[PDB]
């Protein structure tokens, strides 16, 4: 019937068929599809239609200091379409409108689908704060509120554990054996191997592997991890010993395994390879007083350490024995729940009784860095994860948007498809259209290039789409259609090809043919809508990847400016890594705002849409530093010359120098903390207004980039180089303040986004001077600056080969 065409539309929007049972040895995905219907409706019938439709983008955080200094009269001016209006920072949109009259109309941003509504002071609107920071005028049209009826929803034993390894079978391709582990949160409880047999297209053991753990000592979320060794590891697969119904798993299983490439999240997935034609297969059978002072100081020293500091046996024994003393410190929860012998039923019962009375945790101030630790790979126990999701529950929509991408990624560490974190993301994306849009796109990015997790993400995405609303369904449909057309064009043009006459001819020809998709919401900026193509401005960038440089017209006639919307379609670069780096940059900007800092980072929008294919935003009036040097020529005087050229007034040039010092310090600190500071001059752009910023972080000696050209822009010691060295240490110590959060986000990004062992992660710990006084860390960063000085253009020149 038509309710089936609705499901076909859902499939087309998802990129994967959630009704397909071709790759399932149980009903877990459908069980989760059915279990999600309750939270979906619960959030749908509970959301305010008016505020949901207008989705005001608001924050409760105070107005920073650097933004107060820009309103030196306590008078914000709102231009309504048209007259200007004086307003107080604490003046509500309702008060503003009723003072404009002296009844039902609403103020909507000009050239955007954004609204300044709700019982919030204009001081607390993100659009207003963006205008203030960038010195822009608040233009708004008096429009009629959008119809909430458009968001209407289409209503819907003591015996030891034994495993029979029968054999392996592969029609593809030494000696090979089978290793069967019982993992819980990457903790191997017991391990058993088989005897090494000749590696052939069919190896039968018919062997009972007898484990050391008892049946009733198995914890929920425990994985039977089956791997094949040749000594190297070639194939891996996972089975949930306790399923979504708390039933010990029994029966015959023919599991198609994943192959290894020559640690990361994909090695943990309960999904099996859907390529049953080529993939290796495995066949198995299942049939079954208070402390003294010295110890207190030791325990506090333990709790105080960083997330990456490993716990020794004595440390874990100490944490467990004084578990009730450790429960008073929220900072010790990760290290406390790692000392648990999860392969013992009595100890897990004790752990649950401990979780029973956790007043100090419930009352503690929300700590995101402490929640992420409990949501990462090390914790399989669903109650331990549920306490972290509980702490997330209190985040405002702005903070959810801050950590949305990495929480979506953290969904990969959930043992079961139906998880508290999944339900939280569903609720929060249904409660806000902006969270919903970015959730859609992150889930779709993962569904489109991850066989390990496409099924779970597709179930979640369908659950969301069922409640997001018919209007948003239309929006997403338009966006998907447009991106698909554009990626087809990108791939064809990349096949055809520096640049050829025929290439430009064909590009403009295909763009003219394609335009006959009237308007679509910009995926990386849901406030913006793009209309017709400006074909004259469309080109092929002549990069090694031959990406598409497209420019659109804004479909909103209320838009004041005539600037086009610039997008770059790119195949060849893995843009999931770029998304992760940009999101961490936004997180660093937030950490700096906490201390009234603004290093003017330019985290341009970027969305990964498929395997090594994505889209990138195009910032205003920006060019590469290496290009600036090529123009006039290795020469350091060139950057200030270009700045003078592009800035008309002397005052504008000084403002550009200020902005440059700020953005340069920001990117220096960030790129050092993340280990992507040693960059080619070609991958560092700057805006005509002096704003510097790095690009293309995909697939990525000196600590960072501070070449003598930037220094000449600073003048060298000079009065502004001193400002540089000052802002640097300021922001660096600000980040060291959030050291733990930065480390946990770094490790999660490495696990869920990069090709990743222990050594890779510790670079961030070293760069953040873990266990160092702030003075010594400041001296360390100044030494890094001095290294940048001493090296000069040696590495820059070296790259040229
Ligand atoms: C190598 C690669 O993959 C890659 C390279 C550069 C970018 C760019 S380019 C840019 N900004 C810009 O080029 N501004 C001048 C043109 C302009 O007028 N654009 C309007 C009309 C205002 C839309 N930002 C970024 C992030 C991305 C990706």
């Amino acid at each position: 019937e038509e309710s089936q065409a609705f499901q076909r539309q859902l499939t087309a929007l998802i990129g994967y068929d959630v009704t397909d049972v071709s790759n399932v040895h149980d009903d877990e995905l459908e069980f989760t599809r059915r279990g999600l219907v309750t939270p979906r409706m619960a959030e749908v019938a509970s959301r305010d239609p008016k505020l949901y439709a207008m989705h005001p983008w608001v924050t409760s955080k105070p107005l920073p200091e650097y933004l107060w200094k820009k309103i030196a009269n306590n008078c914000i001016f709102i231009v309504i379409h048209s007259q200007t209006i004086k307003v107080s920072p604490d003046d509500t949109p309702g008060a503003i409108l009723q003072s404009f009259f002296t009844q039902d109309f609403v103020l909507r941003v000009c050239g955007r689908d954004e609204y300044l509504v709700g019982e919030t002071p204009i001081k607390n609107f993100q659009w207003v704060r963006h205008c203030l920071k960038n010195g822009e005028e608040i233009h708004v049209v008096l429009d009629t509120p959008p119809d909430p009826a458009l968001d209407e929803v289409r209503k819907e034993c003591d015996r030891k554990f034994r495993v029979k390894i029968r054999g392996i079978d592969i029609p593809v391709l030494l000696t090979v054996f089978v290793e069967a582990n019982i993992q819980h949160g990457q903790q191997v409880l017991c391990q058993r191997r088989t005897s090494p047999k000749p590696f052939t297209e069919e190896v039968l053991w018919n062997v009972w592997l007898e484990f050391s753990i008892k049946i009733k000592d198995l914890p929920k979320g425990a994985l039977l991890n089956l791997q094949i060794y040749c000594v190297q590891l070639l194939y891996y697969v996972n089975l949930l010993l306790i399923d979504h119904r708390f039933l010990l798993r029994r029966g015959e299983y023919v599991l198609h395994m994943w192959q290894i490439s020559g640690f990361n999240a994909d090695k943990l997935t309960s999904a099996t390879n859907p390529d049953k034609e080529n993939s290796m297969s495995i066949s198995i059978l299942l049939d079954n007083a208070e402390m003294p002072n010295q110890l207190r100081k030791q325990l506090e020293a333990i709790i105080a350490t960083d997330p990456l500091n490993p716990l020794t046996a004595e440390d874990k024994e100490l944490l467990w024995h004084f578990r009730y003393e450790s429960l008073k410190h929220p900072k010790a929860y990760p290290k406390l729940f790692s000392s648990v012998k999860w392969g013992q039923q009595e100890i897990v019962a004790k752990t649950y009784q401990l979780l029973a009375r956790r007043e100090v945790w419930d009352q503690s101030a929300l700590d995101v860095g402490l929640t992420m630790q409990l949501l990462d790979c090390n914790f399989s126990d669903e109650n331990v994860r549920a306490i972290a999701v509980q702490k997330l529950e209190s985040l405002e929509d702005d903070d959810v948007l801050h950590y949305l991408l990495q929480l979506v990624q953290a969904v990969k560490f959930e043992p079961y498809h139906d998880s508290a974190l999944a339900r939280f993301l569903l609720k929060r994306g249904l409660r806000n259209k902006r969270i919903g849009h970015f959730l859609f796109w992150f889930l779709r990015s993962e569904i489109a290039q991850s066989r390990h997790y496409q099924q779970r993400f597709a179930v979640i995405l369908e659950a969301y789409l069922r409640g997001c609303g018919t209007a948003m369904l239309h929006d997403f449909t338009q966006q998907v259609q447009v991106i698909e057309m554009l990626q087809k064009v990108t791939l064809d043009i990349k096949s055809l090809s520096d640049v050829s006459s025929q290439v430009i001819s064909q590009l403009k020809q295909k763009l003219e043919n394609l335009q006959n998709p009237e308007s679509f919401r910009v995926p990386y900026d849901p406030g913006l809508k793009a209309g017709a193509l400006a074909i004259e401005k469309c080109k092929v960038m002549a990069s090694k990847k031959k990406p598409l440089w497209l420019e659109f017209k804004c479909a909103d006639p209320t838009a004041l400016s005539n600037e086009t919307i610039g997008i770059i379609f790119k195949h060849g670069d893995d843009l999931r890594q770029d998304m992760l780096i940009l999101q961490i940059l936004r997180i660093m900007e937030s950490i700096w705002e906490t201390e009234s800092l603004d290093l003017c980072l330019l985290p341009y929008g970027c969305i990964s849409t498929g395997d090594k294919i994505g889209m990138i935003e195009i910032v205003k009036d920006a060019t590469t530093i290496a290009k600036i040097q090529q123009s006039t020529v290795f020469k350091d005087e060139v950057l200030n010359h270009w700045l003078k050229e592009k800035s008309p007034t002397e005052e504008k040039f000084q403002a550009a120098v200020e902005r440059f010092v700020y953005s340069c310090a920001g990117y220096c600190v960030a790129t050092f903390v993340l280990g992507i500071g040693d960059r080619h001059n070609d991958n560092i752009m700057i805006t005509e207004t002096g704003n510097l910023f790095h690009i293309d972080f995909g697939h990525i000696r000196v600590p960072f980039v501070l070449t003598p050209d930037f220094l000449f822009v600073m003048g060298t010691t000079s009065p502004h180089f001193q400002k540089f060295q000052d802002i640097c240490v300021k922001a660096y110590l600000a980040l060291r303040h959030h050291t733990n959060l930065l480390i946990i986000l770094f490790s999660m990004m490495l696990m869920t986004g990069m090709p990743t062992s222990k050594e890779d992660i510790e670079y961030i710990r070293d760069a953040l001077t873990v266990g160092k006084n702030e003075e010594d860390a400041k001296k360390y960063f100044l030494d890094q600056i001095e290294v940048c000085r001493d090296k000069g253009w040696t590495v820059q020149f070296n790259w040229f080969l």
